[PDB]
Protein backbone atom coordinates (compact mmCIF):
# COMPACT_ATOMS: atom_id res chain seq x y z
CA UNK A 1 0.00 0.00 0.00
CA UNK A 2 1.35 3.35 -1.11
CA UNK A 3 0.00 6.90 -1.34
CA UNK A 4 -0.06 9.19 -4.22
CA UNK A 5 -0.95 12.74 -3.29
CA UNK A 6 -1.31 15.63 -5.88
CA UNK A 7 -1.57 19.18 -4.91
CA UNK A 8 -3.68 21.45 -7.11
CA UNK A 9 -3.91 25.01 -7.27
CA UNK A 10 -6.75 26.69 -7.94
CA UNK A 11 -5.50 30.61 -8.85
CA UNK A 12 -8.40 32.96 -8.33
CA UNK A 13 -8.08 37.29 -9.07
CA UNK A 14 -9.92 39.62 -8.01
CA UNK A 15 -12.32 39.47 -10.71
CA UNK A 16 -13.58 36.13 -10.30
CA UNK A 17 -11.42 33.99 -13.06
CA UNK A 18 -9.49 31.15 -12.35
CA UNK A 19 -6.24 30.30 -13.82
CA UNK A 20 -6.97 26.96 -15.46
CA UNK A 21 -5.07 24.83 -18.37
CA UNK A 22 -6.06 23.17 -21.74
CA UNK A 23 -5.42 20.27 -22.91
CA UNK A 24 -4.38 18.89 -26.57
CA UNK A 25 -11.49 14.84 -23.14
CA UNK A 26 -8.91 16.76 -26.07
CA UNK A 27 -9.53 20.32 -24.82
CA UNK A 28 -11.15 19.45 -20.87
CA UNK A 29 -9.64 22.11 -18.62
CA UNK A 30 -7.88 21.13 -15.93
CA UNK A 31 -5.91 23.36 -12.71
CA UNK A 32 -2.21 23.13 -12.18
CA UNK A 33 -1.06 20.89 -9.50
CA UNK A 34 1.27 18.15 -9.20
CA UNK A 35 2.56 15.24 -6.70
CA UNK A 36 3.82 15.78 -3.10
CA UNK A 37 7.17 14.81 -2.68
CA UNK A 38 8.06 12.47 0.75
CA UNK A 39 9.58 14.80 2.77
CA UNK A 40 7.35 17.55 1.66
CA UNK A 41 4.24 18.59 3.54
CA UNK A 42 0.98 19.62 1.61
CA UNK A 43 1.31 23.34 1.60
CA UNK A 44 4.52 23.11 0.08
CA UNK A 45 4.12 20.88 -2.09
CA UNK A 46 0.97 23.54 -3.44
CA UNK A 47 3.68 26.38 -3.36
CA UNK A 48 6.42 24.36 -4.94
CA UNK A 49 4.47 23.36 -7.92
CA UNK A 50 2.83 26.37 -8.95
CA UNK A 51 6.63 28.21 -8.77
CA UNK A 52 7.73 25.61 -11.08
CA UNK A 53 4.59 25.07 -13.31
CA UNK A 54 2.91 29.03 -13.38
CA UNK A 55 5.89 30.96 -12.11
CA UNK A 56 4.25 32.22 -8.96
CA UNK A 57 4.85 31.97 -4.87
CA UNK A 58 1.22 31.42 -3.22
CA UNK A 59 1.00 33.41 -0.29
CA UNK A 60 -2.58 33.26 1.12
CA UNK A 61 -4.02 29.88 0.54
CA UNK A 62 -6.30 27.58 2.21
CA UNK A 63 -7.75 24.31 1.69
CA UNK A 64 -10.89 24.54 -0.42
CA UNK A 65 -11.63 20.70 -0.89
CA UNK A 66 -9.62 17.09 -0.26
CA UNK A 67 -10.45 14.33 -2.29
CA UNK A 68 -9.65 10.47 -1.62
CA UNK A 69 -9.72 7.45 -4.00
CA UNK A 70 -8.80 4.03 -2.73
CA UNK A 71 -7.74 1.90 -5.38
CA UNK A 72 -6.16 -1.93 -5.37
CA UNK A 73 -2.45 -1.21 -3.30
CA UNK A 74 -2.41 2.79 -3.55
CA UNK A 75 -4.41 5.38 -1.58
CA UNK A 76 -4.99 8.86 -3.93
CA UNK A 77 -5.30 12.24 -2.30
CA UNK A 78 -6.20 15.17 -4.22
CA UNK A 79 -5.50 18.34 -2.39
CA UNK A 80 -7.38 21.64 -3.96
CA UNK A 81 -5.86 25.15 -2.80
CA UNK A 82 -7.66 27.97 -3.27
CA UNK A 83 -5.10 30.82 -3.86
CA UNK A 84 -6.47 34.63 -3.57
CA UNK A 85 -2.54 36.10 -3.22
CA UNK A 86 0.47 35.72 -4.87
CA UNK A 87 4.00 36.74 -5.68
CA UNK A 88 4.79 36.71 -9.76
CA UNK A 89 2.29 36.04 -12.74
CA UNK A 90 0.97 33.18 -14.07
CA UNK A 91 2.39 31.99 -17.35
CA UNK A 92 3.14 28.79 -18.89
CA UNK A 93 6.78 28.56 -17.23
CA UNK A 94 7.40 24.94 -18.66
CA UNK A 95 5.82 25.04 -22.27
CA UNK A 96 2.31 24.81 -20.07
CA UNK A 97 0.40 28.34 -21.32
CA UNK A 98 -2.60 28.78 -19.06
CA UNK A 99 -6.06 31.03 -19.32
CA UNK A 100 -8.15 33.04 -17.16
CA UNK A 101 -11.33 31.88 -17.15
CA UNK A 102 -14.50 33.25 -15.97
CA UNK A 103 -16.37 31.57 -13.48
CA UNK A 104 -19.63 32.82 -14.62
CA UNK A 105 -18.71 30.98 -18.11
CA UNK A 106 -17.71 27.96 -16.90
CA UNK A 107 -19.00 24.69 -16.73
CA UNK A 108 -17.86 21.48 -14.98
CA UNK A 109 -17.92 19.33 -17.96
CA UNK A 110 -15.24 21.44 -19.64
CA UNK A 111 -13.45 19.90 -17.05
CA UNK A 112 -12.85 15.96 -16.48
CA UNK A 113 -15.41 14.30 -13.54
CA UNK A 114 -12.66 14.48 -10.61
CA UNK A 115 -13.63 18.13 -11.02
CA UNK A 116 -17.52 18.45 -10.22
CA UNK A 117 -17.53 19.10 -6.31
CA UNK A 118 -14.96 21.99 -6.73
CA UNK A 119 -16.23 23.55 -9.78
CA UNK A 120 -19.87 23.72 -8.33
CA UNK A 121 -18.22 24.94 -4.78
CA UNK A 122 -16.54 27.67 -6.85
CA UNK A 123 -19.67 28.57 -8.35
CA UNK A 124 -21.83 28.94 -5.04
CA UNK A 125 -20.24 31.20 -2.77
NA1 LIG B 1 5.95 17.51 -9.80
Amino acid sequence: MKKLQIAVGIIRNENNEIFITRRAMANKLEFPGGKIEMGETPEQAVVRELQEEVGITPQHFSLFEKLEYEFPDRHITLWFWLVERWEGEPWGKEGQPGEWMSLVGLNADDFPPANEPVIAKLKRL
